[PDB]
């Protein structure tokens, strides 16, 4: 927050009645297994549990206060009543955002969200210097409760801000994107593979258009066939195109190779300069999100030589599509951290991508269906499938002939360190597969 908030200076904008003594915050949490002195709690309905059940375990903790949606009869702390929390919460987002007075970049699309903003986030940091300064959202915290929450997390030290939008229905965007009021919105595509009908999935993405600042920039994918929806949609204002295919675009990529470990680097053109830039990211889809990140960056005055930079400063999430190489030669890709069935198939898409022989190594998602689902899809798309764990007996059969389940770990292991240089390597399974021990033995 940049300043603390006083209960009943809030009566008026939350249209709210305080009941009992005045109170100062300067955070909110959400959350009484996360909270603590000198926050407000926001007490939220769910499908599992009720947030106004929890006020004597806030007030234990120090909260100051809770904004409710009923009156709790003898509360053990301060209540702010309005009538929807959800919705006071987005007033509070919103009032916290207004007094930031930085650059703000926001970015919708059905893929490459969260990969934009940490690209985005990584050039900025890294122009700055410092990554304390730019605010991101945290996780993928972007829905009608997620970007508000982020928003309130806007303090004195930030000096700018990259906030992704998440568009799962009709008019979420239209309500996130007017708390938030970005200077630059990216739209990364609709409609991607494994994610309410085509034109609505157009419609919802392009709702980020209309919060957009009034000379704000758009940052549209000029291969999209939504492309010309959004051009008009976005009316008077600035426009960044990129493309991995037409040399009128503002910011294109040439030369796509792989290097040794599979990772994607190209030749960056159009109108912030040329340079070559090496990603330490599988998949020619991050060739698209890096042009939308430098789109972006370029919009915010950043400099090519940071572009550069905060793009091949970027690391994958550990166990996340992690590729590496081992001495021997052998390309492993590290996804063992967490799956489900459809990880599973985005992650067979990257692997099938390799041309000399590929083996997919699976342990169980944490059912029968979706196993049985995940091994078809990869037949007749990867070399091999080798799996351990009683679910996986599934996904071997519907894969076929090369497919192979293994006892335990021990073996599956000693059948990999057969495999040679040329070969590619993908290890996936839910965090209670473990998986990640057959990584370690290879690597
Ligand atoms: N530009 C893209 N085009 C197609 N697929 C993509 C793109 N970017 C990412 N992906 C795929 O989508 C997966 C998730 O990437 P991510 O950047 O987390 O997307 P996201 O839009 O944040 N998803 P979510 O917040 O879950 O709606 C990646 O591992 C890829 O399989
Ligand atoms: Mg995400
Ligand atoms: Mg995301």
């Amino acid at each position: 927050m940049l300043e603390p908030l006083r209960l009943s200076q809030l009566t008026v904008a939350l249209d709210a009645r305080l009941i009992g003594e005045d109170a100062v915050f300067s955070a909110v949490s959400t959350d009484s297994r996360a909270i603590g002195p000198g926050e407000l709690f926001i007490a939220l309905s769910g499908p599992r549990f009720d947030g106004h059940d929890y006020l004597a375990e806030v007030a234990a903790k120090g909260a100051v206060a809770a904004l409710v949606e009923r009156e709790v009869a003898d509360a053990p702390l301060p209540q702010l009543l309005v009538r929807d929390t959800r919705a006071a919460l987005g007033r509070l987002g919103a009032l916290n955002r207004r007094k930031f007075t930085g650059p703000l970049a926001a970015m919708t699309g059905s893929s490459g969200k969260t990969t934009v903003k940490e690209m985005l986030a990584s050039i900025l940091r890294t122009q700055a210097g410092d990554a304390e300064s730019v605010l991101a959202t945290r996780g993928n915290l972007n829905n009608d409760l997620g970007v508000p929450l982020t928003l309130l997390q806007l303090a004195p030290q930030h000096r700018s801000a990259v906030i992704e939008l998440g568009a799962s229905r009709i008019g979420e965007i239209a309500y996130t994107v007017e708390l938030t009021r970005p200077h630059v919105a990216i739209i990364t595509n609709a409609g991607t593979a494994h994610v309410g009908g085509p034109e609505k999935i157009v419609e919802a993405k392009g709702e980020i258009l209309e919060g957009l600042a009034a000379d704000g920039t758009a940052v549209l994918n000029l291969d999209d066939k939504a492309f010309d929806t959004w051009k008009a949609r976005a009316s008077g204002r600035p426009l960044l195109t990129f493309s991995l295919d037409r040399p009128q675009a503002d910011f294109r990529a040439a030369d796509l190779q792989r290097d040794a470990r599979g990772c994607m680097g190209f030749r960056l053109q159009g109108v912030a300069g040329e340079a070559q830039v090496q990603l330490n990211l599988l998949g020619r889809h991050n060739v698209a999100n890096a042009l939308a990140a430098a789109a972006a960056a370029h919009a915010l005055g950043v400099p090519l030589d940071g572009i550069v930079a905060g793009l091949q400063a970027l690391q994958p999430v550990k166990g996340r599509a992690v590729a590496q190489l081992t001495a021997s030669g052998l390309r492993v890709i590290d996804d063992s951290y967490n799956a489900n069935p459809a990880s599973m198939l985005a992650a067979i898409d990257i692997l099938s991508g390799f041309s000399g022989r590929t083996v997919l190594v699976l342990g169980d998602m944490g059912a029968e269906q979706a196993h049985r689902e995940v091994g078809a899809y990869a037949a007749g798309k990867v070399s091999a499938l080798y799996a351990v764990g009683p679910l996986m007996a599934h996904a071997v059969q519907a894969f076929g002939a090369t497919g192979r389940h293994f006892a335990d770990q021990a073996s599956l292991i000693g059948a990999l360190a057969t495999e040679d240089p040329t070969t590619t390597i993908l290890i996936k399974g839910s965090r209670s597969a473990a998986m990640d021990k057959v990584v370690a033995a290879l690597c």
